């Protein structure tokens, strides 16, 4: 099963960070550990190491040559590298967020309370496809510079 993890300023703005959140760092860990992590060459240029515990595969057209990761050229090939697991979940960016969603039966958001300056935005999903199993808001405090909320949706729907 396909799940996407990622964090929403206001107007779904996505970045690869204008906020300092290691709260949130501590949810992306907890809930891609020990499964394979499916990113865009942009968003595997930002982060420059691969993440530990996690098969880390590059969706790219064009790949690199670093030998610490796992490169394909589409979805579809994206997933069969993926194997037999149960879960895998996909980080970013857009137009990966985008390629993926119709394939994804499970999103884990975080909502943040910032408003801020980028240009790239997470997908545009039908709200009513989705029910909202977990939710969770958290005050900002001497660690985290703004206030979020979690959440994990189900799909329900799908069009
Ligand atoms: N929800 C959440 N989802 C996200 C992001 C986020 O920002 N938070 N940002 C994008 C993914 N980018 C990264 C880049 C680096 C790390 C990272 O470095 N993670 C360490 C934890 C950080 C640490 O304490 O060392 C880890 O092992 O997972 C996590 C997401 C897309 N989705
Ligand atoms: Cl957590
Ligand atoms: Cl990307
Ligand atoms: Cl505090
Ligand atoms: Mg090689
Ligand atoms: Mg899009
Ligand atoms: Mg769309
Ligand atoms: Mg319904």
């Amino acid at each position: 099963m396909i799940s996407l993890i990622a964090a929403l300023a206001v107007d779904r703005v996505i970045g690869m960070m204008p906020w300092n959140l290691p709260a949130d760092l501590a949810w992306f860990k907890r809930n891609t550990l020990n499964k394979p992590v499916i990113m865009g060459r942009h968003t595997w240029e930002s982060i420059g190491r691969p993440l530990p515990g996690r098969k880390n595969i590059i969706l790219s057209s064009q790949p690199g040559t670093d030998d610490r990761v796992t490169w394909v050229k589409s979805v579809d090939e994206a997933i069969a590298a993926c194997g037999d697991v149960p879960e895998i979940m996909v980080i970013g960016g857009g137009r990966v967020y985008e390629q993926f969603l119709p394939k994804a039966q499970k999103l884990y958001l975080t909502h943040i309370d910032a408003e801020v300056e980028g240009d790239t935005h997470f997908p545009d999903y039908e709200p009513d496809d989705w029910e909202s199993v977990f939710s969770e808001f958290h005050d900002a405090d001497a660690q985290n510079s703004h206030s979020y909320c979690f959440e994990i949706l189900e799909r329900r729907h799908h069009h």
